């Protein structure tokens, strides 16, 4: 969905998609 969100938390990625394992991706897509 976007990126890795260890500096700070994703924004549009973290409605729809969510920030885990530093990555802000919907479980499954980038």
């Amino acid at each position: 969905c976007g990126e890795s969100c260890v500096w700070i938390p994703c924004i549009s990625a973290a409605l729809g998609c969510s920030c885990k394992n530093k990555v802000c991706y919907r479980n499954g897509i980038p």
